[PDB]
């Protein structure tokens, strides 16, 4: 409803955040290839910073209170500074994996730097059909994304040790099924149109988030 | 006024900032050599961030009323958004060019950070006396820029091929007077000591706009 | 009491910060080796930010109004602006020194960030009793900084010339005990249990401020 109703599903996702966060720390103990570590401290920081965004979502501090078309909606600020984290970190865990050229990580940051930034200052404008102006803009920002990763990372990757073409693909086929979740998921919910309630939007991106972080974090880590 | 006389420039520039994307985006396509390519990502960033911000200034997000000296007035911190992300971004595309020591960079990029930052708080202060304070800080903070720009970089610069030499100095003076026009605009403007209109201040920045960014992105991206 | 009591050691700590900061600009200005030059800039930055905090600190900008258990307590979150700063770049003044691999150097900032970050999100919870767990979940982060910092930092650095393993410790050893000072200053202090009063708070951080800033900065800086 607006800090009530899903103090559950936030708590269990705080549990999850934290846990994948307590497992790899206890993971990357060993780790001597250096070059490994890189991914290990990125691979971590996520679910970390992760954690502590669903944990002031639960405890309050999350939600805020915007004014749009009539009454007024929740709207977890707190996933965006999340996502404004984690996203980044997590493609650079896939540039990175598969060697691609700075421009393109550099391109490809600020793509998702714009991408959440704007999703922001869409679940935060009060005139209610500039939300969707910016959700628009937004999309565009991911769509642009998925393209040059789809296209490039795949080339690349797909040019090296048999090891990484495989695990990219992996990875790379969730992230875009994954990822393309949510403008939808935004968008039927609360901080869109709001179709469905608070009830579902809260555990809907609590299940894409704990399976796009910890997901995957088993998955790439626990790879060559 | 504050929201309703210039929302004529404001839609001016955002349709420039947002062509100058369009077009960008549509001419780094080719693009073989990487080491071209950083260019065009960060030449590109610049404009399409640049554009986000002209438009949520435009719908209104923008403007802010901060209170100083008798009566309530406008600030786009929205701007200042821009800035902190461009200026910097900008800097690169030259220290990059003129392949500058990380050292140099750095400090660079800080002492810009200083500037914008502190130019955002000058532009946040309720006692009239003390925005004039930061104002001060502020310009200390972009003559050392100039300074550590227009010396060093210059050497660097004319010491490699004279393709570079020229273009650096190209954009380097643009760069210097352009930027350099602020300072008074902001004071004589509205954001410092209310001289001219705000029917002014949002078209000076206006054009120093898409002539600084728009200007330097044909300007250099169009070189070898 | 909440801008007046402290004016003093706020001022105080402006010279020293700025005085700190003249200083090393005019003592860089040599450098040939671009080496150390990035030592410099860093150990620069530095001060010049803090002098930018310490300041809007003592003209008013600096505090703030945080209700948490019974009364209106004060929160000069302009701190943390500045450590959400400095702390990181110290890191690297440390982690550059003892050529650390970047996978350990990433793990720190980010270590910190959550930490500084955290640590604010502490200083700003109205619950009064939520303060206290990010208290915790912040030491945490710092001790595991701290940790990964005197176990490996020590290792690699006793491993090259004795200049760099000898001022490494000297450093490394005032960090920690400096570093250190903070939980139990934050918690005495009115910022989270108010068992002093602000009138110490702003001298006792005044104090480990411009020691940890300004001492990291001579005693490193000035060696080979
Ligand atoms: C851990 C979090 C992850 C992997 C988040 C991914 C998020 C997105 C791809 C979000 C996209 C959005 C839009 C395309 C439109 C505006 C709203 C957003 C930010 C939810
Ligand atoms: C695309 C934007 C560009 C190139 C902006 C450049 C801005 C400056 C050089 C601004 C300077 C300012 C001061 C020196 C004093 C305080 C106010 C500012 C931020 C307008
Ligand atoms: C120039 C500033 C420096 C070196 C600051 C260092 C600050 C810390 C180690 C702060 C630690 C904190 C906690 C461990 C708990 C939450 C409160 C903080 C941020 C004061």
């Amino acid at each position: 409803i607006t800090g009530r109703p899903e103090w559950i599903w936030l708590a269990l996702g705080t549990a999850l955040m934290g846990l994948g966060t307590l497992y790899f720390l206890v993971k990357g103990m060993g780790v001597s290839d250096p070059d490994a570590k890189k991914f290990y401290a990125i691979t971590t920081l996520v679910p970390a910073i992760a954690f502590t965004m669903y944990l002031s979502m639960l405890l309050g501090y999350g939600l805020t209170m915007v004014p749009f078309g009539g009454e007024q909606n929740p709207i977890y600020w707190a996933r965006y500074a999340d996502w404004l984290f984690t996203t980044p970190l997590l493609l650079l865990d896939l540039a990175l994996l598969v060697d691609a050229d700075q421009g393109t990580i550099l391109a490809l940051v600020g793509a998702d730097g714009i991408m959440i930034g704007t999703g922001l200052v869409g679940a935060l404008t009060k005139v209610y059909s500039y939300r969707f102006v910016w959700w628009a803009i937004s999309t565009a920002a991911m769509l642009y994304i998925l393209y040059v990763l789809f296209f490039g990372f795949t080339s690349k990757a797909e040019s090296m040790r048999p090891e990484v073409a495989s695990t990219f693909k992996v990875l790379r086929n969730v992230t875009v099924v994954l990822w393309s979740a949510y403008p939808v998921v935004w968008l039927i919910g609360s901080e869109g149109a709001g179709i469905v309630p608070l009830n579902i939007e809260t555990l809907l991106f609590m299940v894409l988030d704990v399976s796009a972080k910890v997901g995957f974090g088993l998955i790439l880590l626990r790879s060559r």
